[PDB]
């Protein structure tokens, strides 16, 4: 759904107070043709005859215009009802797939110019855009809440794989027996939760106040997670990979590229053409995932610890003293990074 | 929502026999207007022809009545119909936004009276009541059951990470190494949740009867939330503060200021203008929460144990014949502390 | 509601072809009387005109029958249809509160005879049920899934405070540092959880065919919850306590007292009056939850185990020889006993 | 929901433009009689007057269509509408329970010509499906959505304890103290929770592109259970069992035999004839799941360190150098299996 589309949809959105009317149009069963314009002069060829208004908008207003027949043109930003019961006539050349006066008169006039056509069907309790060559139904309320209630209960399961798979790699990560398959498998997860919240988007949009509870719980759900993919992969990335560089990585996952296993390995650097050999390909990480989220440490610093001990393993091998060497650690910092590391070293394993 | 107007919206709340008489006319698809007054001798310029009834109430006749039109007059206790099928003519004067003469009626009555006045659209499936300058549209049961029900899930989530914080900082206040980052991140994720429920509240009783099981889940996710943020507040404000001032400060968040990251450490008495500051701002708990939750000791005998402790890391390495010296502690106490606190550090670290 | 009004509500469950009969009549907007009867002789006095068919029946048929205006009279197990159209003429002394010829027909009908009259109101999608001074008013499937659905998460969120709880007691009761108020508090919420799985019941028979999810899920959380609280009651109560006699001290919280803490610590033999000295009084698990559940000796030989022993603390501390002086408890039966607690002690605390 | 049934129900799921098309129908409340053919001239005797289309298939076509009273007659890969108020005449010597002309008329033609037929209620919402002895009556969206939601709770429930037992048997199988009742408690749960799957299936078909939410969950809650019941099956049967052997006492139990207790214990070998015997049994895992799982060594490669080991007790004490002897196991594979190995033991127990 194209962001170009995203706006007009949020005109009808709920708690909007052109969605208000157009919801007492639909419990009415009272049928509409809304046209938007910025100026009825400039359409005056496609509007005849009904009458000249120019009144402030108001739902009330425009549900009781909607009582009569014709359509109603309002201006683009819904604070001024130009005219009622006007019969429009748009350019009857443009091709329409509809096969009833109403909406084959909407969908050519939006088609025609470039702007928001709204008809409510009669007979049916529907609600529909016509913006350029795109036709938005509006779903029911209560579909799309239980819609969006699915989309988060299924987003809630891959968070808890992926929590088991981050909690089991954190096991190996700390014991150093990570493969390549440990880590792709997490990514592919985390990357897949994240591709469901953007798929789920548009709808949190066509909710408009009603979904402040599913934003809500969306960013409970996915709060860190991407901070914690771009680490993974600056963690087990074949070469060394700069933070900005992981963010690039992670975004292609999440919209172009498709998550598979191999296509993953593959850009982390890794030469592997079967899903099995992953297994068969050990990795260490260097650092920064922990060093950051647990010792605190800022990537920036993070890079020199990493600069200078090159893995995690070998960090959790300095003492106290061997990591002040490091440019940006002082005393603290050093008790920081050792006392966090060997802290997870008694839970964790 | 004003509390003056939710005591309005109880009389049509699921259970009451209004709402009863109510949802009947909603599924007849009658409409209505209602008007309650505590006096119909006070009133009597507004009220015309029509039938006196001056009779019993019943959910039954008033959804009788409700098949004539015109309006109908009920006691304000709702134990008698005083009218039906009458006139009502209020004060003209009064602005109104409505555009039918129902709801014009409805609006300008109940804003020259002070009196209920309820309005039942006959096209539309919606109960509007009317009190003072207020206009509260009665949600159908179905919608807020759903919206609940999101609501409670969204406290799930946030109640969630809260105990993921909680229990993150426990283990490392266990180890000596928490940071006022960790605190207060901590605080803020409560504060959240708790504001949550606030915002629940209201719907809470716009489900009269039917939030029972709502008002069970709620309690069940927030019981002793409180009294745990009371609790960090005494174990991590920079000065020593007494429980009643840790709970004004816990109100403070939950309604007038935001749990704003660097909000909530200036508030502890941490002088800071910089989130960034905090993952090395140092501190050690009072050890109040522990004593209190863990060892079952009373606050007012905390006070002593901390006293003479200090931190919590001390009381921590207390011996049971140390504990001892403290006033209000005696053998028994002593063991407690010394033996619940141990166990902890046995188990989660 | 009495198991006596619930077997006619069965009769109009999900599923059952009645149901499906009065859903189309319903949904079809049409009304209904129907008059079950098990002898039609037997009430030819309010039997007037009408049809006789005295046919099978047949949801269709039902269904088509409700097209005609009148009353329709089916046999008791709904496999004969013996009148339609028929002017129900009842005992006009009998007192009804309801208000139209239909309803105050059906109520004095059933009251009369103690037969099962519906009534299905042309203006309302309602079912009214009436059998003798009982009025069933038929919800609508959707509205109870979501009851009932909101009854489980009410359900699982007890569900996870008594887990926990549970978890608490079983450390304390390892450690042997278990209070009354421990022991109390955990029998309180599973008390509650037990109590909000009878309230719910009802609702689940109202789901016929369609209760079968909450059946299986209400199952799924509540399994082991009864044995559980019927072996706590057996280790925590002043004085030797039988197994039938804790399932009635079960039973008995579960319907008629109130699970409150200072009446359970009383019905569990401890004197006293006030909810906070709880907090002081010791109490150690006889050991039958622990022998059973873990151990897996049946409660009859745990019982000779207790009998030497007198608690867990001390059939904790018995070695494999002199756990084996018991009668029932031979060279395996050591092993368990003792292993198993050996390794709680070794995990849980 | 035979499956060659649901072949024909894909044809009116959502997202499919006959579904678009009959939801359009339901809400404007007409009726329809939609006739499927692939060849109207092998029907001309049951297709009489109305008017001959001929023309390309469209939603919308449909729904005008639908305005005129009498059936529609359909091509059978829904790209040609070829008549439109016809009058349908089938075999009146097919017995049929149906009252109304329309849907006598539907089922007839249906188990006439094997052909499918759609009868749309005016009088009802309702869709009804008639293929050869079948009649499906599609269920509102909004309803499956709901009964899918509840039947993935209920799922989640058996989950989550199927997710405790597996874990319980771990802990057991480290500590060498597993009994046969143990293992079958865990089987029996898996075997349920992959049974609902079953069942739902097919409603997961009635959603067509509204159950990929549920298709993802689904997936996310059962993705490994059946390898994991599958390996639990080789570890505990009486005596060896070859994988693909274990795969169809898996299925077997899914489909066929019910998951009783002691009809499992028979089925892996342990003569029993009554549950509680199995308390009494004991057993010992051969190695397969937790060589195979935890330790990535293929099954082939398992069955050397089984066959030299003898039980995962023993593969469990097993030095480096031990498991370096078994054909197939490296230097690193034994480190595998022994650094693993005791990772468990020391975190689990
Ligand atoms: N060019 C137009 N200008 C103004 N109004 C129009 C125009 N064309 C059609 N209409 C409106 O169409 C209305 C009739 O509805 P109709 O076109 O039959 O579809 P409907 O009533 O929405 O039901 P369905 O479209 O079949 O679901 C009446 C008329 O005011
Ligand atoms: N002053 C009044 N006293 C008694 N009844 C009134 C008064 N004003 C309006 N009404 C009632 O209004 C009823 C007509 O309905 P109306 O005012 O058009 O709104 P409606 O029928 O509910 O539809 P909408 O509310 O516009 O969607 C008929 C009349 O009994
Ligand atoms: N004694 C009776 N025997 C048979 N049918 C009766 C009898 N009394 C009333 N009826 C039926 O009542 C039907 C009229 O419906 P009515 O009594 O007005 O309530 P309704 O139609 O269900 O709407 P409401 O009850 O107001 O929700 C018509 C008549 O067949
Ligand atoms: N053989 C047939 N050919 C074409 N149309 C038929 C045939 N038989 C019945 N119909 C259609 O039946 C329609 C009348 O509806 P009807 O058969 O009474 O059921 P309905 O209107 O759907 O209500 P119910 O199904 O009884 O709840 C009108 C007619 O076009």
């Amino acid at each position: 759904v194209p962001q170009e589309l995203i706006e007009k949809i949020k005109l009808i959105s709920p708690g909007t107070e052109l969605r208000k009317a157009l919801d007492d149009i639909i419990n009415a069963n009272f049928g509409a043709l809304i046209f938007l314009v910025d100026d009825p002069k400039k359409y005056e060829d496609v509007i005849q005859g009904g009458f000249w208004l120019d009144t402030d908008f108001s739902a009330e207003k425009l549900y009781e215009l909607s009582k009569m027949d014709g359509a109603i043109v309002l201006s683009e930003d819904i604070t001024k009802i130009y005219y009622a019961n006007v019969h429009l006539v748009p350019d009857p050349t443009i091709p329409t797939g509809e096969t009833g006066t109403r909406h084959r008169t909407a969908e050519r006039l939006a088609k025609q110019t470039g702007k928001v056509v709204i008809a409510v069907s009669r007979r049916r309790n529907i609600i529909s855009l016509y913006y350029k060559n795109y036709k938005y139904v509006v779903n029911q309320v209560d579909f799309l809440i239980s819609k969006v209630t699915q989309a988060i209960s299924t987003l809630e399961k891959y968070k808890d794989n992926f929590n088991k798979l981050l909690s089991e790699l954190e096991v190996l990560e700390l014991e150093n027996r990570v493969t390549l398959a440990d880590v792709v498998r997490t990514l592919a997860k985390g990357f897949e939760l994240l591709r469901i919240v953007e798929e789920i988007r548009p709808y949190i949009v066509e909710l408009g106040e009603e979904g402040r509870l599913a934003r809500m719980q969306l960013r409970e759900l996915t709060e860190d997670v991407d901070d914690l993919l771009v680490l993974l992969i600056m963690d087990y990335s074949s070469e060394e990979v700069e933070e900005e560089t992981a963010q690039n990585i992670l975004q292609d996952f999440i919209t172009r590229r498709e998550p598979s296993p191999i296509s993953i390995s593959r850009v982390l650097g890794y030469d592997v053409q079967q899903a099995a050999q992953l297994d068969d390909v050990l990795v260490s990480a260097r650092g920064y995932r922990l060093l950051k989220t647990v010792a605190r440490i800022p990537l920036s610093i993070g890079y020199n610890v990493v600069r200078m001990f090159k893995t995690l393993d070998q960090i959790s091998k300095a003492s106290v003293e061997d990591l002040k060497k490091v440019e940006g650690i002082g005393e603290k910092r050093a008790r920081a990074i050792s006392e966090s590391i060997s802290s997870l070293k008694h839970r964790k394993t």
